[PDB]
């Protein structure tokens, strides 16, 4: 179909690629065969997905979702949503939020008791994007950095 | 007083130690709950750190190490579950245990490592503060 959403896998890489490079702009290109290995191990991971949105069978948003298993609030697990990227070029056109809500759905439907996200981004346009996603900014973020 | 990863007959301290931590939480065996234990044992990146004092758990962090295609393929990390027995607090062994966890992490070759907490509360702040983390990332939580 023209507008799908579903996991990524071994054929996605180099569109995964392009969208990172959106992502962070100043990141090296790394080519697939650089790629690779770690790919690899993404697919692998336990409790890791990533999620795409295409247009025609192209990548046009992607988040990932990560499901941690936990003694806590009566064994249940939690997960977080990572490395969400949507592209000037489809602004508001929706597919951001449909991968973040996909994601969120997939964590709820694995009774996960909270799915949280940390962004660093300065843009109040993001936080909103969020909030429109189901998320509540009632979390304090902390990070430690190394070159 | 050593640091080291949890294993089988960590079990009972770290439910003491999770019990701390949510005084609210329905109680767990053994088992339960030796399931999930297992499953976060056999959980590839994650580590649950435990600083013992004469063989007994008095503090405890959860190191997740994720893989990740950005920033050339570097891993990032997330730290949870921070909490030391009450009655051991102000003798270093969070900071200790916390400060384990992001020495492993970056020994891994992590860019980052993050985390989540509790919002407006000062003391929590100025902990992880003290242990090198910077208040620079907004957190989002939705819950069911």
């Amino acid at each position: 179909d023209a507008i799908s959403l579903r996991a990524a896998g071994p054929g996605d890489l180099p569109g995964l690629l392009e969208l990172y490079q959106v992502l962070n702009p100043s990141d090296p290109e790394l080519t697939t065969q650089e790629a690779g290995a770690v790919f690899a191990a993404m697919l692998a991971q336990p409790g890791l997905t990533i999620f795409v949105a295409t247009e025609n069978g192209k990548p046009v948003a992607t988040a990932t979702l990560l499901i941690v298993p936990n003694l806590t609030r009566a064994a249940r697990p939690y997960a977080f949503i990572e490395n969400v990227v949507t592209l000037e070029a489809r602004r508001g056109r929706g597919y951001g939020r449909t991968v973040v809500r996909h994601a969120i759905e997939t964590a709820f439907g694995a009774n996960c008791y909270k799915v949280m996200l940390l962004t660093g981004r300065h843009d109040p346009a993001v936080h909103a994007f969020y909030e429109s996603c189901g998320f509540v900014q009632n979390k304090t973020g902390f990070q430690i950095r190394q070159d």
